[PDB]
C-alpha cells in the first residue's frame, strides 16, 4: 500500500457553522479515490454523503441477518442498538447525531419487509458515530435521508476508498489540531480456501496511523518540520514542561463462531488494531468495532494442519484478520 | 383485584408511518403527578395512529448519568456517561429514531456549536410494543421533537400517555397480557429529591408489597391473575418430558457510586416485576443525578452508623420506582 507522503491538514477547528435545513441537502452517492472489489456475496455496501458538511455515512447490508459482536473502547463512543444480530451495520459522521443516519436504513428495512412487527422479523441496524466536526465549518451530519440513500446505493461487493461515506472528514492525530489530517475509509478483502474476510474502517484516531515498518503515514504532521512524528514524543516533551519536578470498523467473515468465539474474535482483532493507530482505545477516542459472521462455513472440528497442533481455530482467524484490517487502515490513510 | 385490560391478540402489523399524516398530540395520561425537581422537565407525545408514544426528560445543564440495562431484547442508543435528555419509546428499536429528534432539536437550540464538551447528549431506550396494537406506526423524529417541545417542568402524565401508550405486562401468553401504561413517583427528603419515571413492558407481571399480582397474566376463563412461575411450573411438569426507566436525584454521586445505585435500583425493581431482567425482556435503567446535594463525609444518625451513604439513597429510591411501577400498572 503506496502511502501518499503528501500532507492534508484539516486546518484549524471553528466547532460550527450552518446545519442541515440551511441547505437542500441532496445525498451524493460516494465513489472516493478508487473502487476495491470483493467477492462476498450476502453482504453489500453503500456509501452517501452531503457535500454541504462535508460529512457522510457507510451502510453494510446483510438482508439474511448475521450474529455480531460489538466490542467499544473509549470514553468518547457512539453507538445505537449493538445488537448480537444485525441486518446493517451504519457507520457515520456528525457524532451523536449521525446516529440518526441508522435510524433511516431501520426505517427503509421495516418498509421493505411491508411493515411486519413480529419480533423475530424486526429489522435490526447496529450504528456507530465518529466526531468530524473539527474538520468542516459546519454543523451538517447523517440524517434519516442520508442512512435512506447509503442502504439505496449499496452494492454487492464494491466498496469506495477514502474519502467516501463516513470516511469524508475523518481525521487524525490530535495532539493538536493543526497537526491533524484527514484520512478517508478503508476496505480490505482476502479469500483463503472458501473463507472470506472483509474489513471496514473509518479511523478518526486521537493517535497517527502506522505502517508494518513502524513509520508514521498519516496524522501529527508537523508543518514546521515537514514530518509525522509518533504521539508518544509530544506527549514526553509535554510532561518534561508542565508536570516538572474514535475509529469505528467492522470485521465480516463467513466461518462460523459460537457467540463466546465471536466475542473474543472481536476483542482480539480490535485489539490488533493498535499497531496500525497509535495510541488506540483512549479515553479520547470512540471505538468501536464489529464483528460479524455469517455462518456459511465452519472451521474442522479438531485444530491440527502441518503448521502446527494449535494452527486452525478462531483464534488463527483472528490473526488473518487482524492483518485484513490493518490494511484496511492503511486503505484509509493513503 | 383491578379490572382486567387485556390488550387482546397480536396481528404484528398494519398499516405504518407512510400511510399517515401522523400529527403529534400531547399526552395528558389519566391523570398529572405535580413535583417540584428545578432543572428537570418531563415531555409526552404520542401518535393515536399507533397507538405508540415516547416520553423524554430533559435536563438542560446536562447531568451524570450511569446506564444499567439487562436481558436479550434491549433497544438502546448513546447510553451515555452524561446526558441533556433521555428519551424512552415505543416501536421497538424503530423507535430509537425520536432520540435522534429530540438530538437535532437540541443542536438547533445550541446556534449549531460543535465543539466536543458542547454536543447534546441524548440516551434513547424502546419497548416493543407491537404486540398491544394492530399498526406498524413507531415513535419517529418528529414525535420526539414534539415530546421535547411539550415538556414542563414538575408534571408527568400517569398512565396511557408517551412510550406506555401501549406497553403491557404478562406475556407468557399473549391471551393473557394486559395493558399497563408510564408511571412515575417522587419524594422529598430535606433537600435530598428523588423522581422515577418507568414504562414497564415486561415479559412479567406487576407485584405489590404484599405479593398480589395487579397487572399482567389475566385469565379471562378464571376471572384471575398468576404470578408466572405457576404456568411456567406446570409447563416444565407437562413438557420436560422490557422495562424502560429512570431514577433522577439531585444527591452529588461519584461515577463509581451512581453506577452501583443504579445496579441497586434496578434489581430492586424483580419486587415489583416479576420475573424481571430476564432473557425475553429488555430492561434499561438511567441513574441520573444533577449533582446538587452532598452526602455527609460520615454515614451516621441517630438511625444508625451505617445509615446516610448511596447505599441507603438507592434503598428509598427503590421505593420511590416501585410506587412508578404501581402507577403504571394502575
Amino acid at each position: 500500500i503506496a502511502v501518499d507522503p503528501a500532507p492534508r491538514l484539516a486546518g484549524p477547528p471553528v466547532f460550527g457553522g450552518p446545519g442541515n435545513d440551511a441547505f437542500d441537502l441532496a445525498p451524493v452517492r460516494s465513489t472516493g479515490r478508487e473502487m476495491l472489489r470483493f467477492d462476498f456475496p450476502g453482504v453489500s455496501i453503500g456509501a452517501a454523503h452531503y457535500e454541504e458538511g462535508p460529512t457522510g455515512a457507510t451502510v453494510i447490508h446483510i438482508p439474511a441477518g448475521a450474529r455480531t459482536a460489538v466490542d467499544a473502547r473509549g470514553g468518547a463512543v457512539g453507538l445505537s442498538g449493538g445488537y448480537d444480530f444485525n441486518h446493517a451495520i451504519c457507520l457515520a459522521g456528525g457524532a451523536g447525531y449521525g446516529l440518526e443516519a441508522g435510524a433511516g436504513v431501520s426505517g427503509a428495512l421495516l418498509e421493505r419487509l411491508e411493515y411486519r412487527t413480529g419480533f423475530a422479523e424486526l429489522q435490526l441496524v447496529s450504528s456507530a458515530v465518529i466526531y468530524d466536526f473539527s474538520a468542516r465549518s459546519t454543523a451538517v451530519y447523517p440524517d434519516k435521508a442520508l442512512g435512506r440513500a447509503a442502504l439505496e446505493f449499496a452494492v454487492p461487493g464494491e466498496f469506495p476508498q477514502g474519502r467516501a461515506g463516513a470516511g469524508m472528514s475523518a481525521s487524525a492525530g490530535k495532539v493538536d489540531w493543526d497537526r491533524t489530517e484527514i484520512t478517508g475509509q478503508g476496505a480490505a478483502f482476502r479469500r483463503l480456501g472458501d473463507v472470506r474476510i472483509l474489513a471496514v474502517v473509518v479511523p478518526n484516531p486521537v493517535g497517527v496511523i502506522v505502517d508494518r515498518a513502524g513509520t508514521v503515514v498519516r496524522g501529527n504532521y508537523d508543518a514546521q518540520t515537514g514530518v509525522r512524528r509518533h504521539p508518544v514524543f509530544d506527549y514526553q516533551e509535554a510532561f518534561a514542561e508542565q508536570v516538572p519536578p474514535c475509529t469505528i470498523s467492522a470485521i465480516v467473515t463467513n466461518v462460523r463462531m459460537s457467540p463466546v468465539e465471536l466475542n473474543q474474535f472481536a476483542k482480539q482483532v480490535h485489539s490488533s488494531m493498535h499497531r496500525g493507530i497509535q495510541p488506540f482505545h483512549t479515553d479520547m477516542d470512540g471505538d468501536t468495532l464489529f464483528a460479524v459472521t455469517t455462518d456459511e462455513i465452519d472451521l474442522p472440528t479438531t485444530p491440527g494442519s502441518s503448521r502446527g497442533r494449535l494452527s486452525v481455530n478462531a483464534t488463527a482467524l483472528g490473526a488473518i484478520a487482524s492483518e485484513v484490517m490493518w490494511d484496511a487502515v492503511l486503505e484509509a490513510g493513503k
